[PDB]
DNA sequence: GGCAGAGCTCACG
DNA sequence: CGTGAGCTCTGC
């Protein structure tokens, strides 16, 4: 029998268990904290979302099953998780009560691991910590069989995100320098982000003065989005002339096709494309997709990662360390950069 | 278990297959072709990617099962139809010689209909026209028992992809092909000469609107207020120098153009590499820490690069004054007769 | 020549 | 009310 979860009681039970996770002292009375804690402190979005969102809903309805995660599941107690937690958890909680601690997704169960029937073994999952985290969260959302035990859990989950940082780059470093910073930051990939972080922050550099406004967009949004032409699109006059398309993975010359076609179906003129250290293996004529590209109207050139950062540095003026540490931070909130892209580094100044 | 489709031989498939589409006399020859026409003409794109992929899969290969997705589903002659899909028709295939029409997505098989080991009426769908058009790209891929029906139906699905419109309009070409301009002044080397001409209008595009002074050099001579090839000003003061190096170099030529602008109290030197500096014995990560600590921001980059990327920079208005910037070069770099001569032959 | 998932905007019925 | 299509990103 499925279950209509009531938004309206959902928001007085999270805002009274935030209020008693403000004030709480012992997180250790329910057995499944630490495993709440290892969920709410890792590094996976989507099972944040999906254990809060879970607890939230039994904690209100002791009708629910809090492994289910669409209504029409095959489970007694099935329920629409996902309208629960865009409407109450996204759109009135995270915000004004949380400062986006769980990650400010905008649409976490569109995520892949939120779209399924049941929270289950049974769902594909990524080798590794993500398939550690899934039993973990499956365990806890298993042991919350009563609506008590379900709010204990919820306050203690709502404890340790309390806990958790923002995306913010705090230097310890006296003083590091430019091309050190881009090196150490781009070694490692980061789920594209570094790569897009570097040419951002190289932007930043030369468009400082000229009064561009660079646009970095969260890496997985989507090319078929109105947000977006490119990875980075940089504005003077509210119009943007330039689009980058980042590559931090091998691309063949379709790749480079589809990039020009976005930017020619935008009348953007100029592109950069950008190979980040993992674009290796390229045997690719570029000379022949800059010709495809002119006739299409777009004007293409190529480039490192590395080298466009360096070529940058050398023709910008010098802005002060604490310049430099503004454009990491802002692209850092520009893109929402994940959990592991902010702790990798934050490293890096240490 | 899984087999391995050779994507060489399926290329070869899909190639004949379009050359018999694009012929095709009589397209009512298999008994699915009504339902073909339906998924290939639908609204529905991950339906048409899975349909066109699973027939090319078994007409190459008799051991595949057309209804399988992934190569980990747990049925005989499962195999990873995602990187089928991804090298040989989206890489190779549909905008080459299909014009996009299948769609021109560029990563198809990351769609949610395409995510999960088998094709089948159990995957999630929309009610009302998706869900028939799954069931009938079920059907068909059920009836693809031989390589021989497989063939058939994909030349059929093919013929009908033909029929489709991709509606991009073709824009002008861009009207200043700077990629061009550059190609052609460096296609000659003339002494070093173009290469530092290349670079230089590069800047000058760039700085018009900075504030920069361009102040080049000429190219094979060591001679006292110049630093190295081409000095930037910015307010009276050098604040970068560049070395244009067209021919092979050592990092003594390196640490020499390091030294002096050191001397000179210059914090950033570009080392450019042309077509012709070939042949380096240089690590260049060593020569680049050894130039910090004498003070110096030093980096690598090829002229075609540099160049193209400072273009890509610059505003679009700076293209009016581009033969002023080329001419205004080859004087300060005292161009020889012959160099003169080559640039004029193109503008 | 290995295989396939965590995230995201924009929807449909 | 309920939830999919299509598209981004290399991770393991
Ligand atoms: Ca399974
Ligand atoms: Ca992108
Ligand atoms: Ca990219
Ligand atoms: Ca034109
Ligand atoms: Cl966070
Ligand atoms: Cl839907
Ligand atoms: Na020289």
């Amino acid at each position: 029998m499925k279950v209509l979860v009531n938004h309206e009681q959902a928001y007085n039970v999270i805002i009274n268990a935030i209020n008693d996770a403000k004030k709480l002292t012992d997180y250790k009375t329910n057995n499944q904290w630490v495993s709440i804690q290892n969920v709410i402190l890792g590094t996976h979005l989507t099972y944040r979302y999906i254990l809060i969102t879970g607890l939230l809903a039994k904690a209100t309805d002791p009708r629910v099953n809090p492994l289910a995660l669409q209504a029409n599941a095959p489970v007694d107690g099935a329920y629409d998780a996902r309208s629960l937690c865009h409407s109450v958890i996204v759109g009135k909680v995270e915000g004004p009560f949380l400062e986006g601690k769980l990650g400010a997704s905008n649409e976490p169960f569109l995520n892949k691991p939120a779209r399924y029937m049941l929270h289950s073994s049974d769902n594909p999952v990524r080798r590794g910590n993500d398939k550690v985290l899934q039993q973990l969260s499956i365990d806890i959302l298993h042991a919350a069989t009563t609506q008590t035990l379900a709010y204990e859990m919820l306050v203690i989950a709502l404890y340790f995100t309390l806990q958790r940082t923002n995306r913010v780059i705090t230097p310890n470093s006296i003083n590091f320098d430019f091309h050190k910073i881009i090196y150490n930051i781009i070694s490692h990939p980061c789920d594209g982000e570094t790569c897009a972080i570097a040419a951002a922050i190289s932007l930043h550099l030369l468009g400082e003065q000229r009064g561009w406004i660079i646009k970095a967009h969260p890496v997985n949004q989507a090319g078929s989005s109105s947000k977006e032409i490119l990875d980075i699109d940089v504005y003077h006059d509210d119009i943007v002339f330039l689009s980058i398309e980042v590559k931090d993975k091998p691309f063949n010359y379709q790749d480079v096709n589809h990039a020009v076609s976005k930017a020619s179906a935008s009348g953007i003129s100029k592109v950069i494309f950008l190979k980040g250290p993992r674009a290796t293996n390229l045997d690719i004529d570029e000379s022949l997709a800059i010709e495809n590209a002119a006739t299409k109207g777009v004007s293409l050139s190529f480039s490192d990662v590395m080298t466009f950062t360096t070529t940058c540095y050398a023709l910008s003026p010098l802005l002060s360390n604490d310049r430099i540490i503004d454009f990491i931070n802002n692209t850092l909130k520009d893109i929402r950069a994940k959990d592991s892209t902010i702790e990798y580094i934050q490293s890096i100044f240490k």
